[PDB]
């Protein structure tokens, strides 16, 4: 994408849960199930604001934990989250750490999701003891989300991407270049 941010509607990607979503870089929270995506996928970099991944609605079904490959399962539920925030490449490099010249994280996935706790997602989503997974993840419709957006907390905050078509689309946009 405009950028060379990769933006794609479906793929393969990790997952982690994380506390304190409230004030994300999209700058507007949720009540709903919320997540952060990886900066590669998000469409800006920290102290930037929104990006292209900012509002849109996905569908996330795990299906391995890596940390523990003898397990089978079972899994948690498939749950539909909104994107509200970025998960930076400088912060998390395990995870979030895809660039440009290195698309796929420490666990092969060129995408990840933080799935914020604070409201509910990762109890859904993640079995008892297992606290990183991966798997597979569609875009769908915001009519298949539940909840509602919060106030803007700046100048600038976007969400417009809840009724955008799928990528490749463009609702609040990229900003800067993508990580190299």
């Amino acid at each position: 994408a405009t950028g060379g941010y990769v933006q794609q509607a479906t793929g393969q990607a990790s997952f982690t849960m994380y506390s304190g979503c409230g004030s994300p870089a999209c700058g507007k929270a949720a009540s709903g199930f919320t997540a952060a995506i990886n900066q590669l996928a998000f469409g800006s970099a920290p102290g930037l604001g929104a990006g292209d991944a900012c509002g849109r609605c996905f569908a996330l079904t795990g299906n391995h934990d890596p940390y523990s490959p003898n397990y089978t399962g079972p899994f948690g539920q498939t749950i539909v989250v909104k994107v509200t925030d970025l998960c930076p490449v400088q912060g998390n490099q395990e995870f979030c750490g895809q660039t440009t010249s290195n698309p796929t994280n420490q666990h092969g996935m060129p995408f990840h999701f933080d799935i914020c706790e604070d409201t509910g997602g990762s109890a859904k989503f993640f079995p008892s003891g297992h606290g990183a997974l991966t798997g597979t993840f569609t875009e769908v419709s915001c009519s298949q989300w539940s909840g509602s957006d919060g106030g803007q907390l700046w100048n600038g905050a976007c969400l417009s991407g809840e009724t955008a078509p799928n990528w490749p689309s463009t609702a609040c946009g990229n900003k800067g270049t993508a990580p190299s």
